[PDB]
Order: C-alpha cells, then structure tokens, then sequence
C-alpha cells in the first residue's frame, strides 16, 4: 500500500489522474517526482517551471551547481537530485523535445530511467511544451516503465481524451 489517492489503473503498474504534478508533490510527498528536464536543467517553464517556483528557486541553485560540475545531461537521460519541498528526491528526465528537432524515438530511453525508481510520481513525457503527441507518450510509458508509476495529467480535457483512447 502506499499514499496516492485518486488514480484510474490503466495497468498493473500504471497508474492516472487530472492533477496539478505540484499540488500532488506538496500532498503526497512522494520518494521520487518526476521533472520533464531539458539537457540544461534550466527549469523555465512547464513543470520544471512550475517545479521549481514551488521549491521558491532552490531546484533551479541546485541544478546550476550539478551543470557546473557535470555539463549537461542527454537526451534521453536523468540525474537523481534533491526533492526539496515536493519529494525525497527528483529525478530530471530529458525527453526529446519536437519543437528543437529532436528524435522522438529517444522517448523511449527516457522512461527507461524510470525502472531504476520502484515508485514514482511523473508527468507524461515529452508533453506540453516539449511538442509529441500525449497518446504516444502514455503508450511508450506503459511499454517501457515496469516499475510503479504514478502519472499527473494537468489538463482535464486530455486526461480525459488520454483515458478514453487508452487501448
Ligand atoms: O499534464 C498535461 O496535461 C500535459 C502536459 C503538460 C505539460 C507538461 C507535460 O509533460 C504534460
């Protein structure tokens, strides 16, 4: 058992619901959230705006100093940083973003980082700003991720459409 509340099961380990990825970190305080990361870490808008806002900027000092040291992160890939206020930790995930060209095919390699997490709090990959298709990220995130994962749909109107073309 754990503390999520609310979510239609789409599969034996995924699970849905129309929230606000913020206000669900701030209730449930999971061990992982989910940031959709650019290779940056640059946290300007979407979620890793809205992310970190909610951290009152301490994601966004955190971030800089981990680039400082590392450089950036792939496509398709993450790093494991703190959680602040919103988890234990986050976990920055890159999907490809269509509106910079990159290759939707790296989708996939996204969500694998999500195995090595046994519970996580997510939003779609590469939705909203980052340009693919929803549907499409919510079939290669049941395809990929075998762990238990927990997905955030912010908008009514798609998590509606999301659930009711859900094969
Ligand atoms: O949550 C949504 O409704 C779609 C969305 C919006 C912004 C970023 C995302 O990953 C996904």
């Amino acid at each position: 058992v754990n503390s999520f509340s609310g979510y239609l099961k789409l599969t034996d380990n995924v699970y849905i619901k129309n929230a606000d990825i913020v206000e669900e970190a701030k209730k449930v305080k999971p061990t992982v959230v989910v940031n959709a990361a650019n290779v940056y870490l640059k946290h300007g808008g979407g979620v890793a705006g809205a992310l970190n806002k909610a951290t009152n900027n301490a994601m966004q000092v955190e971030s800089d100093d981990y680039i400082a040291t590392n450089g950036p992160l792939k496509v398709g890939g993450s790093c494991v940083l703190s959680g602040h206020n919103l988890a234990k930790h986050c976990l920055h995930v890159v999907g490809p973003n269509v509106n910079k060209g990159e290759d939707i095919q790296l989708l996939k390699s996204a969500y694998e980082n999500f195995n090595q997490h046994e519970v996580l709090l997510a939003p779609l990959l590469s939705a909203g700003i980052f340009g693919a298709d929803p549907i499409h990220s919510l079939r290669v995130c049941v395809d990929t991720v075998r762990t238990n994962v927990y997905l955030a749909v912010f908008d009514k109107n798609l998590y509606d459409k999301l659930v009711s073309s859900f094969l």
